[PDB]
């Protein structure tokens, strides 16, 4: 019953306050408390609906069952007299900051999840380490606080994604009646990586500052668990020590990896070095086909760039096929070069990096295709996208007992718990998970509030919504077609769709038929929305609140109920009415 | 129950198939009624959940228990033996053709609720005719089929919008890395306009084809109703004539107000003129504080205009107030200029309008300030926006029985029927409606469907979103704040808040904390959302899909359980936490 919760919380909570709103006596501890800068978590029984049982089991540790009770690592303290006395005496102090651990929680790794957990521990009094270093690429790029979406992901690609864009601008500007000569104008890349950098730079100082203001200790070290409670830290300076924890938490994600071919690492970068390279890559060859390929190739096309994606099999496997086919179509047609069914073999090269000039090299690359046939081209710059892993060794000693599955990734319970009590992990190697950024806040928040506050809420990982950045926009929530289909068998799936285009493109004169949309039904559950789709600008914007009416089980008959916004891409979401089974052209 | 269903929908059907999906008795009929281009509705009695006392209560008009049965306008027509008997000797056109009015369905007014109307109604064999005739201004602009959106609204106003907001591209493309240089660029007013007109063309002649191949009539010709089913027409050439209808759909619409004021009328123009203008209006002042006013205004301002709003009281009357002053401080900040508690007292022209250069005239304006001081200033041109208003004596014979609300709009039940059972009214005169196209659209959709198709469902104007298009656009969905405080008492409504910088707004070096959103909830009703409000760019494409959210009850619980897309705008609505009780600024 009630009583395994109050048990879990006093154990664990670093200083929780049970107390009471219309209560004068608790209004006196809790100004006390904050005098003494004092942090801590207060849980009021009187608005928890159950607080009658709660005040009853209180008594199992301090056998009294009135309010305030204060508690310290899961000792109990006093009421309001007890924790009086102890703060005029100058006890008050030494007790709060009695521990058997240097910290009530350590989390190593400084990105999305680590720092979201860092921040909302700190609030309710948890004393807090976190670490975070940046192990440098092959040719030594390297960067600061904040992690991957931060430093070398989310932010500047979508920046770049961006300044791409804007190249539509200038071409749609003599259709409206702006005046502009687009002929004569370039982009200049090392202008857009500075301004890029600015803001990231402006980023790391936020956090080194909010750390700073929450009491968190941040320490840029490189963390290693050797024993459930002992965390093994190495400085800048080599200098090796240990520091313990009740609370571990382990965010350490992941790093781009490498294809087994000769050259590889020696003469290819990666997204980590894409997004502070001093030169532009100039003729660019991307390998691979995920988002961050599709992506990267996407803005060098639109900044004028030569590019070309060499692409093993398919377009953004695991995604919705017809979208991902969609999406590569519209890249063909709009100058991304693909070399389809093709696979490289080794990279070789002819020029080195100019370091005083600021120039590529040259490179040739080796491949063949599936018929057999031989790939032989040179290109300036080579990226590898052929996805990302973790790297538990370096982080993680064997014998400590976190169980790891056949990827690398950690194996948890349903609130991130390992197989170790007190180490839990979040985000990109919380193994099965959606690898995203805003998933790693949440979970790092919501878990810190169960450690530390007394919190029972779950992060729920259900249809979480994407969104794919490329030169058209993918925007995703739920199931693809084919997934559908294959669950519940064709007989049981319907699928409205259409064509649409943006008012903002008559006047421009672009495409009618390439933005699409589409919504897949469950024909026995009320005609269920199992999966939203949608090719074309502001995707995201677009698809973002429809998360929230899908978490909600929204049907088809809830779409249509709806009136739309008009003029709006999005409101076309709201008259859908041509089944795929029908046969009837989606076109405009 | 049953009974009145099915004698409201055979009383009403211009031609109706009762059918069923398994007999191929009635496939028989539905191929013989196909091939004579015989357009009907149809009821699959297997698909409805009560199709057994349905088939049973067929029999009190038809004396027969089976299916198929085919009726007319009423009349019973036959079973399979007799339809085919019919067809066979050259006498089915002639029964299906039988009927007491000239047409099914008469739609007076062709704007965006009359032409899908008559569109839908024509789908299930209604013999119909549209009617649309377009007023001229005071100065002779006139225009095409479409109606108020699509000539002189939604769509050229967005267009231009649009135009504005491309200059914002171009200011922020140098930040980006390309090179342009702003100041030696211009607009040029009548290129855009060409551009715009291309469009709205294109939209004039796309519906004349849609109703061609409908087999809809259109006259281009003025209607007054005279009788409930007798609509007077007046030619292009004033030739007068009399056509009647079984069904009356008003859908007329509204045209701008004028203040009663000397020279208004001879020498400002409004909306209807805007958009087709030959000249730039040059220096302008905009009377009024609507929508209208504030998004013409502010595309102006972004065009290069020098541009004045004269405010009566207070910007956008109706909707949220903390919301409209944050639209309005935004426009001023990026160069509007407000003559703020003003009312214009007369027009004086000091040039005529130049005809041969291509120029606008002059104008003084005199106007007073609420405590008495004194207004006046030159300008090129004026334009009114001060409100809409309905015409109904043009189209409303008194003795005909359609009840008007004390504006001029028509009172109907929630099926859109006026005091006249036979007559109905949909779009901007429905008294008490959202005044929006996408409405206008479903009431016309739907209401086609009830009366043609055996229809029931009504259309749902509740909580019905909005996106006001100014420089910063504001998307809107459920209750101001003020009147959800005045509905349920203060101490009942929480509201979540927080401001928000756009990405894109980082390398462009725009303002940090000018961007807001809100949720107003109410405390009682598990923290339901009643009211969402978002100020920022795709402020429309933001606030959509929250709207269906928000239709199916959606409370802040739903927002805190769905996970956010990053990097978006719309994202910050998934972990909204600051209070207005608890006064924490909302700054980021
Ligand atoms: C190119 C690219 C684009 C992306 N775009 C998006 C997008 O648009 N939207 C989205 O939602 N997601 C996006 N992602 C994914 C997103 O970046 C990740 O889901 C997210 O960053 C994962 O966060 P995390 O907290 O799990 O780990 P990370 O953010 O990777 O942070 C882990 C941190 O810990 C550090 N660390 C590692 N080992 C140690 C150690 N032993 N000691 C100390 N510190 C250590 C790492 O160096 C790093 O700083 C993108 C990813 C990439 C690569
Ligand atoms: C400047 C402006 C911007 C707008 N922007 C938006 C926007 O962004 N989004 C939105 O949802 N709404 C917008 N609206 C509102 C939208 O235009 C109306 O809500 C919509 O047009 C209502 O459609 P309706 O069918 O009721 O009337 P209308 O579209 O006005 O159609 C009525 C038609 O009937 C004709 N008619 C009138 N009298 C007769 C007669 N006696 N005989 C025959 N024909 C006749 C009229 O000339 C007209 O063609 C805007 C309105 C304005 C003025
Ligand atoms: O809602 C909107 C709809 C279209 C636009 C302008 N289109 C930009 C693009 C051109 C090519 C790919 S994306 C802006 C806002």
């Amino acid at each position: 019953g009630t009583s395994q919760w109050l048990r879990k919380t006093v154990d664990s909570a670093a200083v929780i306050l049970f107390s009471k709103t219309t209560c004068p006596y608790c209004k006196k501890v809790k100004d006390v408390l904050a005098e003494a800068k004092i942090k801590h978590a207060t849980i009021e029984l009187d608005q928890l609906s159950n607080g009658s049982a709660i005040q009853k089991c209180l008594a199992s540790f301090s056998k009294i069952e009135t309010v305030p009770q204060m508690f310290v690592r899961g000792k109990f303290i006093g009421d309001s007299q007890t924790v009086l006395k102890y703060y005029s005496n100058d006890e008050l102090a030494g007790i709060v900051n009695e521990s058997k651990y240097d910290y009530d929680l350590i989390v190593i790794g400084g990105g999305s999840g680590g720092l979201a957990a860092g921040k909302e521990a700190a609030k309710y009094g948890a004393k807090t380490a976190v670490l975070d270093y940046v192990e440098p690429t092959p040719i030594g790029t390297t960067w600061g606080l904040g992690g991957t979406c931060v430093n070398v992901g989310c932010i500047p690609k979508k920046l770049m994604h961006q300044a791409g864009l804007l190249s539509h601008a200038l071409e749609d500007a003599e259709h409206f009646g702006w005046s502009l000569d687009r002929s004569k104008i370039s982009h200049n890349w090392s202008t857009m990586v500075e301004g890029v950098q600015s803001h990231i730079g402006s980023l790391n100082w936020g956090y080194k500052v909010a750390l700073r203001d929450n009491q968190v200790t941040y320490l840029n070290a490189k963390g290693r668990l050797i024993s459930p409670h002992e965390v093994q830290i190495t400085d800048k300076n080599q200098k090796v020590s240990t520091i313990t924890g009740n609370k571990i938490i382990l965010a350490t994600g992941e790093r781009p990896k490498y294809p087994e071919i000769p050259g590889a690492v020696e003469y290819g970068i990666t997204s980590d070095d894409l997004f502070s390279l001093p030169y532009f890559p100039g003729k660019t060859l991307v390998i691979g086909a995920s988002y961050v390929a599709l992506e990267c190739a996407g803005f060098l096309a639109s900044l004028g760039g030569d590019v070309t994606v060499m692409v093993r099999s398919i377009l953004l496997r695991g995604f919705d096929q017809q979208m991902a086919e969609k999406v590569g179509d519209y890249m063909e047609n709009h100058g991304v070069k693909f070399a389809k069914l093709c696979v490289p073999d080794e990279i070789k090269q002819l020029k080195v990096v100019d370091t005083e000039n600021n120039k590529p090299g040259l490179l040739l690359v080796k491949g063949h295709y599936t018929d057999g046939k031989k790939f032989e081209e040179e290109f300036e710059t080579v990226i590898f996208a052929v996805g990302r892993e973790p790297q538990l060794s370096k982080v993680l000693c064997e014998t400590v007992g976190v169980k790891l599955d056949k990827n690398g990734r950690v194996v948890c319970t349903d609130d991130e718990q390992t197989t170790v009590s007190n180490v839990y992990a979040i985000g990109d190697i919380n193994a099965g998970k959606p690898q995203l950024t805003p998933v790693a806040i949440q979970a790092g928040r919501y878990l810190a509030r169960r450690l530390f506050a007394g919190a029972t809420e779950l992060t729920d990982y259900s249809n979480v919504a994407t969104t794919v950045f490329t030169p058209l926009e993918y925007g995703a929530c739920g199931l693809s077609e084919e997934d559908a289909i294959e669950k519940y068998g064709d007989k049981d799936i319907e699928v409205y769709h259409s064509n649409f285009k943006p008012l903002e493109w008559t006047v421009a004169h672009r495409e009618d038929n390439v933005c699409y949309m589409k919504l897949v039904c469950r024909k026995s559950d009320n005609m269920r929305v199992l999966g939203l789709h949608v090719l074309g600008p502001n995707a995201g914007e677009i698809t973002q609140g429809y998360a929230v009416a899908i978490k909600m089980g929204a049907t088809k008959a809830d779409f249509d109920r709806t009136i739309g916004i008009h003029p709006t891409c999005s409101e076309t979401f709201t008259t859908l009415h041509v089944t795929k089974k029908s046969g009837v052209s989606p076109i405009v």
